[PDB]
C-alpha cells in the first residue's frame, strides 16, 4: 500500500501545454467555451490517457455494505434493501443502471459488507456482514480498511488494463450518510450539526437523534483527521473505504474518476488526505441536495457541473456526467481551427 | 400571428399527475431524483409528447443575422465572421455542431439577416442585410418583426410533422449581446450597468461604450416593456426576433424548447411577455457567464442545470443538455418499481 501510493504519478504539464495552446485555436473565442477546455485539459494532463483528452470504456463502480449503526434509528429504509437493491442492480433496473446504460457505461457491483447471504453475479469482496456500530465503537480494524483499499485499488486498475478509461464511482448502503457526515465533520472541522442531512428522506423530527449519533462516534472513537485511514477505520463504513480504494486506483492508473454525491465526497476527502496526488485525478459530477455538500466540496475546493438537487446516490449524478467528458473529448478533436477559416481575434 | 398566439396549447395536468404519480412508485426514494423529476412531469405536460416524456429526434435552430450597432465599437470580432461561422454550420466544424452529433441532434442553420452575399446549405430567411443601428434608430419595423416571427414559428412546426420533439434554440452574429443588453435592461427595469457584459471578450476599458450605447438605444426607441414585440423591433435584432419565433412555433406545437445562454434568454423573455403561455414549454440548460445572466433568469424564474462557464452562443449549451432531458425519460420508462421489490418506505 505504501508502494501504491508512492507511485501515484503527476500531471504530465507538457502534454497540458500543447493542450491549452490546441484549445486557443479552435474555431471560437477564446475560453469562450470555458469549464469544458478547463477539463479536456485536465484530462491530457492524466499519464492514462495518452496525452490527449479521450474516452475509452466507462465503468461505474458501486461499493455495497451495510452498517451497524443502522440500529440507532439513523435511517428509515428497511436494512434489508441493501441487499434487495444490489441484486436490482445486477437486473438492469436500479437508478443508476438506467443512467449508466444510456451513457453508454457498464455498471459493476461490489459487495464489500452486505449484511445478508452472497449475492450471485456480484462481485465479492465483503469484510464482514456489515461494520460496526460507530456509535459505540470502530466500524472495523486498521488492517481491514489497508486491506480493502489494496483489493479494491487492483481491481480497478485491472479494469484500465481491458480498456477502461474513466471511472465513476458509486455506493448503496442504509444509513451511509450517518458515518459520511461524521467524516466530513471530522475532516473539515465543521460541527455536526451543520453536516448532518435527511440522508434518505429522514423525517425532520429525527434529525437531533442523528446529530447526536454523529458527535457520539466521533467522541468514543477520536478519530485523528491527519490520518485518512484513521478516519475510515473508525467512523467510516466497508462503502466508503472501498469508493476511496477506488480513486486511489484510478489515481495509480493515471485515470479519472468521477464522483457522484455526499458519500463520495466523504470518500473523496479521506483520499486527498491519505494521498494529495489523487486529487488532479477527481472530477466532480453534481452538486448533492444533502446538507453538508456544501461544506465538503469546499474544503475539496470543487464545483459541480451539474445542479439536479439528486440524492440517490449509487453512483447516478457519475453516470449522468459522463457524457459532459466525452463533450470536452469531441469539442478537443472535432472543432476546426480559427487559421484554417483566416478568422483572426484580438 | 393572433390565432398563431391563441391556439398555444396548456399544460395537460392529467398526463402530468399519471406522470407524478409512476415516478413516485420507482426504485428509489420519493424525490430522490430530484430536478430529473420534475423535468419529467414537465415533458409529460407538453401535448406534443403523447402523455409521457419521451424524445424522438433532436433538433438545434441557429439564427444568423448581422447587427448595424456593429459600427458603434461594441465588438473585437470582425464582421464577417457571422458570415464564415455560417457557412462553417454546414461543415460540422462549429462548436454546436460538434456537441450536436454528440447528442444526435441535426444543426438547422437559418440566414435571417447576415450582412454578405447567400451562403449555400443555409436556409434563406433573410430579412435584410443586417439590422438597423439601434443606437440612433430602431432595428426594424413592427412588421418586419412580425412578419419573420410567423415564419420561423410555421417552419419549426412543421419540422415537429417530421419526427422532431425535441427543439434547441441558438444564435450567431457578432455584437448581438448589445441589443441582448438592451433588451433585458428593458424587460427587467434593470440599469445597463447591471446587465452589459463583455460578450465576446470585449475588453475591459471599452465596457463603458457598450454601456453608453445601450443607454442611448433605449432613450432613443423608447421601446414599450409591455409589448414584447415592440421591444424586439426597437432594440433587438432579427436573430433574437427569430430565436423569439422558435419558442412561440414550439409552444404552439406544444413541443419542448431548450433555451442555450445569454442571448437566448433575452429572446425567451420577449416571448413570456408576448404570450405568457410558451413558459411551460421552456427548459433551460446552463448558466450564461454574461454578466446579466443571473438578472435575466431570476425574471424568468429558471435554473440551468449547467455550471459550465460558457459563453460561446450557437446553441451550444442547448446542445449540451440534450443528453439530461433524455436521461429523464430513461429514468421515468426503464427504472424498475418498488412493489415489484416488496419495498415499502415510511
Ligand atoms: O449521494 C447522495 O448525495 C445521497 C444523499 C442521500 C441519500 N443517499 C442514498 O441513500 C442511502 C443513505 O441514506 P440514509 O438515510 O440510509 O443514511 C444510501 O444507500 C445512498 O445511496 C445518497
Ligand atoms: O450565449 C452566450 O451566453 C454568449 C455570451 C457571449 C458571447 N456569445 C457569442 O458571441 C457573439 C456575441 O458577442 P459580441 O461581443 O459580438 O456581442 C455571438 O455570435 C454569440 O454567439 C454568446
Ligand atoms: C468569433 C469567432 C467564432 C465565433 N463563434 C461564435 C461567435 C464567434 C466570434
Ligand atoms: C431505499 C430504496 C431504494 C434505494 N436506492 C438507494 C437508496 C435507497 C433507499
Amino acid at each position: 500500500l505504501h508502494a501504491l501510493l508512492r507511485d501515484i504519478p503527476a500531471p504530465d504539464a507538457e502534454a497540458m501545454a500543447r493542450t491549452q495552446q490546441h484549445i486557443d485555436g479552435l474555431l471560437k473565442p477564446p475560453g469562450s467555451l470555458g469549464r469544458l477546455e478547463t477539463l479536456a485539459v485536465q484530462l491530457a494532463g492524466m499519464p492514462g490517457l495518452n496525452g490527449t483528452p479521450q474516452v475509452g470504456e466507462k465503468a461505474v463502480l458501486v461499493m455495497c455494505a451495510d452498517h451497524g449503526v443502522w440500529d440507532e434509528g439513523v435511517a428509515v429504509s428497511p436494512k434489508i434493501v441493501t441487499a434487495i437493491q444490489a441484486a436490482n442492480m445486477t437486473r438492469g433496473t436500479t437508478g443508476v443502471c438506467v443512467l449508466a446504460a444510456q451513457a453508454g457505461a457498464k455498471v459493476h457491483v461490489i459487495d464489500v459488507g452486505i449484511d445478508a447471504e452472497p449475492i450471485p453475479g456480484v462481485v465479492n469482496m465483503r469484510v464482514a456482514r456489515g461494520c460496526g456500530n460507530i456509535a459505540v465503537g470502530p466500524a472495523m480494524s486498521r488492517l481491514q480498511a489497508e486491506a480493502l483499499l489494496l483489493e479494491v485499488s487492483r481491481y480497478t486498475c485491472d479494469l484500465a488494463q481491458r480498456g477502461v478509461t474513466l471511472f465513476g464511482v458509486g455506493e448503496l448502503g442504509m444509513a451511509n450518510t450517518t458515518p459520511a457526515a461524521a467524516m466530513v465533520s471530522v475532516f473539515t472541522g465543521s460541527d455536526a450539526k451543520e453536516v448532518v442531512g435527511i440522508g434518505a428522506n429522514l423525517p425532520p423530527s429525527r434529525i437531533d437523534n442523528k446529530v447526536d449519533v454523529v458527535r457520539r462516534a466521533i467522541a468514543i472513537n477520536q478519530p485523528n483527521p491527519r490520518d485518512g485511514i484513521d478516519v475510515l477505520s473508525k467512523v467510516g463504513g466497508f462503502d466508503l473505504v472501498g469508493m476511496t480504494g477506488v480513486m486511489l486506483g484510478a489515481a495509480r492508473c493515471g485515470l479519472p474518476v468521477l464522483l457522484d454525491g455526499f458519500l463520495s465526497y466523504s470518500a473523496a476527502l479521506a483520499a486527498c488526505q491519505i494521498a494529495p496526488a489523487v486529487r488532479p485525478y477527481l472530477i466532480p459530477s453534481h452538486f448533492s441536495a444533502e446538507k453538508g455538500a456544501r461544506i465538503a466540496l469546499a474544503h475539496l475546493s470543487m464545483e459541480p457541473y451539474l445542479h439536479m438537487a439528486m440524492r440517490l446516490g449509487e453512483g447516478s449524478g457519475a453516470a449522468l456526467a459522463m457524457p459532459i467528458v466525452e463533450a470536452a473529448c469531441a469539442m478537443f478533436h472535432n472543432m476546426g481551427e480559427l487559421a484554417a477559416s483566416n478568422i483572426v481575434l484580438p
